[PDB]
This record gives C-alpha cells, sequence and structure tokens, in this order.
C-alpha cells in the first residue's frame, strides 16, 4: 500500500512509498504497538542474500544497476564469503554504507546532514594502541577548533564473535560519576558503573564533578586497555548565561562533541561492532536531559533557588522556567565561544525540510516521533504536529549488549 | 504473541509485566514491519446478528467477572436473555447497571487519556429515552450544570440511544459541547478559534445570527433518531469561563483572554458489547496545557506567542534566544493562576502525569496491564521533567471503547 502522512498544522500530506523496502522488524504488531519502548525485540547461507541485497541497492544508487561491475561484485562476493566465511567491502560500499545508516536512523533528527559524513577507515586496525591512534585522530578531525565536522571510524567487522572490535565507553568523551559514603553522588550519576570498571582497571579518578572519563579499548576480543585523551583533544564549554550573571558560579561545563562509540553498523549483513561517530550537539541534549533529568546531574532545584522562585507548589511551573533558563544558558555559551551547537527549533525545523527531500526523492523517510520530539517545548516546534512513519531500511546503526556482560578476561 | 510483556522506566527503573495485552480486541494500525505509533487516525450499514453475539456474550462475561458471579444463575440467564433478544430484534438493550460499567471501562480503556485515575468516578446520565433534538437539549443542559457544579467540576457521561439500522442516528454535530466560534474574512486573516471555522459557517448556514466576536460560545447543533439537525443556544449563565491574568504581569490583563471551564468532547463513538452510542456527550477538567499550550499558541490556533513575547520584552529574531519557550510558561502560568483563583477545578500537567503513573502502576497490578500512547500521555510542553517521558508504555485497543467516527455533516442524508 501507499502510506499518507498528514501534517496537521500545515496541513501538507506526504505519500510514503519507501517502507516497501523494509525486511527488519520494528516489535510492533497488528494488535499491540511498542513505539514507546526502547529496546524491542551469522553464516554463509544467512550472509549472502544480504550481501546481494545491500550491493543491489549500491549499484542501483549510482545507476550501474545489472551492470558488468555489478554482475562481477556480485560473482566476487559470493566466491569469498563461500571460501572464507565472510567477506570484505570495497572502499565506496562502505562509505555508502556508513552515510545510508546514518540516513536510516529513524531516531536522528539531525539526518539533513546525512550525506556530509567524513568517514575513517580503520579496518587495518590489529591493538588498542591502533584504535587509540585512529580515535585521537577522529576526535581531532571533527572537533576542529569548534567547527566541528560529522565524522565515524569504523574498525573491523566481527568475524567468529570472539575476536570483537569494542570501544567500551558508551561516547568517546563522558564525565566520571562517583558514589559518595553520602550516598549521594558525584559527577554522572548515568556512569557511575563504568567508572568504577576503570577505576578497578588502574584509572586514578581525581573525584571531580567534570572528570574526563579515559578511553577503554578492546581490540580483537583481548581485554581492553585505559588510554587518557590528550586535554588540548577535548574542547569544552563553561555554562554561562546572558542576563543571569551569577550563572556562572554555578560551576557547570559540558563538552563540544558528542560522538556515540557503543553501537553496531550493519553493513550488507556485516557487522561493526565499533564504529564511534560524531556530530554537534543539538542543545536540549545537555541543557534538559544531562543537566535535568532526576538520574543525571538534576540542576533544577538549585537553578530555581538562584532564581529565586516559589516552589512550594508545583502550578507555579517552576521547573518550567529554570529549565527555559538553563538551556538558553547553554546555546548562549557554545554560541559565545563559537562551537558548533543548534537549538530544538532550528533543528526540528530543518528535519521537516529533510523529510520533504526525502519523500520527493526517496518516496519516504522512516522517523521515530517518540524521540524526534525535543524533550521540551514539544508542540511549539514543527515535528509535534506532524505524523511520522517509523519501519526499518538497512544499512543502519543497531543497539548491542554492554560489553562487560559478555566478555570474560 | 508472548504471555508476558515488559515495560521499564528509565529514570527509575522500576520494571512492570503486562498481561492484559492479550485481551486486545482489534487492530492498532501497526504491523511487524512498520509503527503508525505518531499517525492519528490509522458504509452507513450495522453489525448482523452472527457478529452481535460473540461481542455481546464477550461484553457480559466480562461483566459478571468484574461482580465476582461469573457462571452463576444470573450470569448465564442474562446471556440466554440476550441472546433471544439479539436472534427475535436483532440487537438487544442494556440494563442501567451493564451500561454505567461499560461507560466506565470506555475511559478505563482510553488509552491517550492521562487522567484516567478518576474513571470510577463518573456519573452517567442515560438519556436512551430521548426521541427529539429539544430533548437532547433538555439533556444536555443538565449534563454541563451538573458537571461545571459552579466551578467544582465533576466528571459525567450522557448517553443517548444506540444505533439501529444507521439511519436513525443520534448525533451531536458539535466536536465539543462548548467551544468558540472562528471566522474567516475576505482578507484571509481569521477572528476567534481558526480550528472551528468549518463548524461555525454550518452553524450560520443553520441560521445562527453570529456576533462575530474573539471568543463566542457556538450553539449546539443536534441530531436527533437521523432527522436534520437542529440549533440551540446553551443558556450562557451554564457557561463557566475564566479571565486569563497573571501573578506578576499585570499588563497580561489586558490581553483580553478567557477560556471556558468545562471540557466536553461530543464527537466520538461508545462501543459497549458491540453496541454503538454515536451520541455520548462526556466531560471532566482540563489540564492547563490544553489551553496554555494547545489552545493558545498553536500556529493554526490563538497563536498568541508574538504578542506576549512582545509585552515581555524579549530579543525575538533569533530562535536561540528561546523567547517562543519564556512566553509559553509565562502564559501557561497564568492559565493554572486564573483558574485557581476562580476556583475552577484544573489540574497542572505535573500533579496530571505524576497521578497517571501511579495510576498505571495500580492498574498494573490489580488488572494485568494499562494500555497508554505515549505520543498522547505525555505533555506538549517540559515532557522530558514529567515523569511520563521515561516511562515505557504498551498500546492496545480493550473494549469498551470510545472510537472516532465521520463528521455527520460528511454523512447526512438531508431530510
Ligand atoms: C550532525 C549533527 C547531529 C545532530 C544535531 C544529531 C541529533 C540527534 C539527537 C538529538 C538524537 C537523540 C539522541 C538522544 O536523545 O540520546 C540523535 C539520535 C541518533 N543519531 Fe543523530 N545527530 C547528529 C549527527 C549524527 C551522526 C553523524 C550520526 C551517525 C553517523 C547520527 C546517528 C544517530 C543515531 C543512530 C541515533 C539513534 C540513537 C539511538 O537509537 O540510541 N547522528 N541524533
Ligand atoms: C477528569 C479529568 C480528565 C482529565 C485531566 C483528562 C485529560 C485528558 C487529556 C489532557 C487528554 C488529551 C486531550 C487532547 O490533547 O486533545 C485526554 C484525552 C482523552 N480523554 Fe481524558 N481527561 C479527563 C476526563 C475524561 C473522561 C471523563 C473521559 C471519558 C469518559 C475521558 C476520555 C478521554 C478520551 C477518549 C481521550 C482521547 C482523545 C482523542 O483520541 O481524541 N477523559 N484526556
Ligand atoms: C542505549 N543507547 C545507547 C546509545 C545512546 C545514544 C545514541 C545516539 C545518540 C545519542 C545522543 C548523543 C548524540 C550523538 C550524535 C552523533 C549527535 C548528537 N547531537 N547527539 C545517544
Ligand atoms: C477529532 N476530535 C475527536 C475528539 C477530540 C478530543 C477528544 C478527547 C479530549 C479532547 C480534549 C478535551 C478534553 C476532554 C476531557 C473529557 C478532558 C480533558 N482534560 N480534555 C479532545
Ligand atoms: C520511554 C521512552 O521510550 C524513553 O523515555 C525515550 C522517550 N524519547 C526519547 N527521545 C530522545 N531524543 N531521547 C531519549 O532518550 C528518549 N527517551
Ligand atoms: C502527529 C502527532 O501524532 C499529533 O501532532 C499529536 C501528537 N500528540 C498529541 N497529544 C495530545 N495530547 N493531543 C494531540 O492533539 C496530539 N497531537
Ligand atoms: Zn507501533
Amino acid at each position: 500500500r501507499f502510506l499518507k502522512v498528514k501534517n496537521w498544522e500545515t496541513e501538507v500530506v506526504l505519500t510514503d512509498t519507501l517502507h516497501l523496502k523494509s525486511t527488519l522488524e520494528t516489535g510492533c504488531t497488528e494488535y499491540i504497538c511498542m513505539g514507546s519502548i526502547m529496546h524491542p525485540s551469522a553464516t554463509k547461507d544467512q550472509l549472502f542474500p544480504l550481501a546481494k541485497e545491500f550491493i543491489d541497492q549500491y549499484y542501483s544508487s549510482i545507476k550501474r544497476f545489472g551492470s558488468k561491475a555489478h554482475m562481477e561484485r556480485l560473482e566476487e562476493v559470493n566466491k569469498e564469503i563461500d571460501t572464507t566465511s565472510t567477506y570484505q567491502l570495497k572502499d565506496t560500499e562502505l562509505i555508502y554504507g556508513a552515510k545510508h545508516a546514518w540516513r536510516n536512523a529513524s531516531r536522528c533528527v539531525g539526518r539533513i546532514q546525512w550525506s556530509k559524513l567524513q568517514v575513517f577507515d580503520a579496518r587495518d586496525c590489529t591493538t588498542a594502541h591502533g584504535m587509540f591512534n585512529y580515535i585521537c585522530n577522529h576526535v581531532k578531525y571533527a572537533t576542529n577548533k569548534g567547527n566541528l565536522r560529522s565524522a565515524i571510524t569504523i574498525f573491523p567487522q566481527r568475524t567468529d564473535g570472539k575476536h570483537d572490535f569494542r570501544v567500551w565507553n558508551s561516547q568517546l568523551i563522558r564525565y566520571a560519576g562517583y558514589k559518595q559514603p553520602d550516598g549521594s553522588t558525584l559527577g554522572d550519576p548515568a556512569n557511575v558503573q563504568f567508572t568504577e570498571i576503570c577505576i578497578q582497571q588502574g584509572w586514578k579518578p581525581p573525584r571531580g564533578r567534570f572528570d574526563v572519563l579515559p578511553l577503554l579499548l578492546q581490540a580483537n576480543g583481548n581485554d581492553p586497555e585505559l588510554f587518557q585523551i590528550p586535554p588540548e583533544l577535548v574542547l569544552e564549554v563553561p555554562i554561562r548565561h546572558p542576563k543571569f550573571e551569577w550563572f556562572k558560579d554555578l560551576g557547570l561545563k559540558w563538552y563540544g562533541l558528542p560522538a556515540v562509540s557503543n553501537m553496531l553498523l550493519e553493513i550488507g549483513g556485516l557487522e561493526f561492532s565499533a564504529c564511534p561517530f560524531s556530530g554537534w550537539y543539538m542543545g536540549t541534549e545537555i541543557g534538559v536531559r544531562d543537566y535535568c533529568d532526576n538520574s543525571r546531574y538534576n540542576i533544577l532545584e538549585e537553578v530555581a533557588k538562584k532564581m529565586n522562585l516559589d516552589m512550594r507548589k508545583t502550578s507555579s511551573l517552576w521547573k518550567d522556567q529554570a529549565l527555559v533558563e538553563i538551556n538558553i544558558a547553554v546555546l548562549y555559551s557554545f554560541q559565545s565561544d563559537k562551537v558548533t551547537i543548534v537549538d530544538h527549533h532550528s533543528a526540528t525545523e530543518s528535519f521537516i525540510k529533510h523529510m520533504e527531500n526525502e519523500y520527493r526523492c526517496r518516496g519516504g523517510c522512516p522517523a521515530d516521533w517518540v524521540w524526534i520530539v525535543p524533550p521540551m517545548s514539544g508542540s511549539i516546534t514543527p515535528v509535534f504536529h506532524q505524523e511520522m512513519l517509523n519501519y526499518r531500511l538497512t544499512p543502519s546503526f543497531e543497539y548491542q549488549p554492554d560489553p562487560w556482560n559478555t566478555h570474560v578476561w
């Protein structure tokens, strides 16, 4: 079927044909929808049709479907799968696969940029020291003195499952979290477990509120190893407020480079368990979730107090006032330090434009409303009013288990 | 489908187990290859004899299970009396007790409603003896006055006769009992509520004389027994309204905003045991954001962010200053303050969502689940600083239920 999606603000109706091409499951059925579940539920024989499908859409994308080059590649991949229990992507294929996995990421609001992605091939890597060198170069390239540039670094694909390359950090750059005797938590509570694994591995914690975690790198199934990122490569921003001169005294900072390192890139049936990728921040990521989640840095009440707000009744919306002021500060700080950042109004605007683009040239755009709508001021951004269809296209980024649950030393 | 499904809360790590989904009765719109969770709405004939039997049995069984009389003499006797009735008259009539049970459970089952902690406290008015539009008018006035209660609002539903052959439907043509008119001007601007322009034009055609103001209460347009609909003015003393003022900004009063106290949906269809109640207006009380964020600040609605931002002396040329966000909070502070001051029941989105989490947890324990539509349950401002944002939810359709239905002017055969 052709499916329609309506924007209820503009009455614009788009027509989705692209969904007919998906094979992977969403988790929903005709009787139960799991649209708000965060994580719902290879061999020679499995591997070839997947390989064939990806190769097919690649040569289709470059308008050479059924070409001699196409036929040979199909033949080449078959004999290699047969003889080696796997196969290797051409460079052009790797780049195409990585850009399209971003393009297909239904939960990403930043996808208007999908084709501007710098791809670093690290499939010749064999050691954690190698991984560290590769990741350092990535961080340096992507940070670019504040003029952030999208990048992905791709390490060797999974083979027998026992020689996995893994970045054990969930992001390349995050702040430590410490469990106080107090019972309270210093730093970022989200990272308390990982911080303790690093300490247990020999890392000497400064026990501060914003200590950059070391890299914990696993290469070829071996034990992971600790590395400190050279600090001149770690760009950070002191958060200050344009009208509240007391905001600086709060002592808040964040890092400029968002770099997810715990996901799995899947291309043509090949699995890349280590593929750190980075872009730039949407302000709410920091100002709403990182800072104001009860299970994170949880600063709302501190801020509302310096704002001298009545905090006795919820209906004074003191939390909503403090939240807006915090997010103003973050945007103002990054902008003032010339560090790339986008606000949720601009970002969601761009995404509606991107959707339109994708429907026009590709016949659809998979999108996850639950994730796309910003965590504050939802209905005054255009994506709130935009119906979206969610479905799974490959190449893709997938979740994988945390390494400390499968690996033994 | 698996017998046990798990939902997690990511803020509190609390995990809940759902078994109620097994009783799901029809389509969500989703398939295993595509999710339609953000789609708003995913023949003039009626249920046949053979279609009606198992639907009725299913409901009656469920009713007698709820009163701990499953398999009793009374249960089996009711089943037989219903069956005889469907067989000889092609339909059947609900007992008052079943009617009340069914309405309460349609609310309880309403996956998009955050106020369901209140579901068992619902005044049901049986208007199945109604025959004319004047009678519908009488019943609706009585509803409004009861539910309003001088500002101490009480949830209520009034239920008109069920559908028979489909050519004799009772319908309230209004989408809500109380709403403000909208008027398209020759120059393209809109006066009043742009959402209601179509319906307003219908009323005007039907004989209504429009004051052509910013907040004119619309008349009722009421259809009884499949006849042409008729106009009635709701007595203005029965329409409680709240002028919007702000605790700090004294200029806010000058914006001349007000809203009505009673939210009352009148265009949905109530389905009980396969019976179809096409006119079933129900009402509760407002969550502040419904008015402060959607009614006032949607671009296609009253759209007042700009005017408010101006009076707040905010820098409005860069989006990153968050001038829209700042004014939105203030508008919603005013709405809550104005309702509380006039002692009209209202709930803020923090209190409401926390109550719904408690409600949901209780439902999981006593009922084995609680269907919920995250896209609708999460508030339209400040989403992640409410507890429902972090709550995984399962969405599925149980019956009895409230359902959407075509707009009556689209289907009506004019006499
Ligand atoms: C360039 C600027 C970018 C912006 C502004 C952006 C924005 C976002 C945001 C706000 C989210 C929600 C994540 C959360 O709430 O935790 C997200 C998710 C995601 N992004 Fe993007 N992103 C950008 C670049 C990228 C790049 C370069 C990639 C990969 C090459 C990418 C892949 C993804 C994926 C796979 C998700 C889903 C996360 C999950 O399922 O956990 N994004 N993005
Ligand atoms: C008593 C206090 C109540 C509160 C605070 C409340 C709150 C809400 C809210 C905020 C919505 C979303 C509305 C929107 O965004 O348009 C909603 C939807 C809904 N409510 Fe409740 N409600 C209440 C009472 C009731 C009652 C008494 C019923 C039925 C007997 C009911 C049935 C529904 C239904 C069926 C929807 C679905 C909306 C749709 O799909 O169009 N509610 N409610
Ligand atoms: C269990 N989830 C693990 C991954 C969590 C995650 C995945 C992808 C993105 C994010 C948010 C961080 C981010 C990443 C990127 C590339 C850009 C951005 N603005 N923000 C978190
Ligand atoms: C397509 N229109 C169908 C009805 C739209 C609608 C249904 C249910 C609720 C609402 C919002 C009004 C409302 C009703 C009730 C009972 C309570 C409340 N807080 N708010 C709109
Ligand atoms: C329960 C729900 O799935 C979960 O809280 C989601 C909701 N939407 C989100 N949206 C974004 N962008 N990021 C998130 O982490 C989440 N969390
Ligand atoms: C496209 C999207 O489903 C639509 O804008 C929804 C989003 N969530 C909503 N949530 C509520 N409570 N009410 C609404 O009208 C909507 N609109
Ligand atoms: Zn779904």
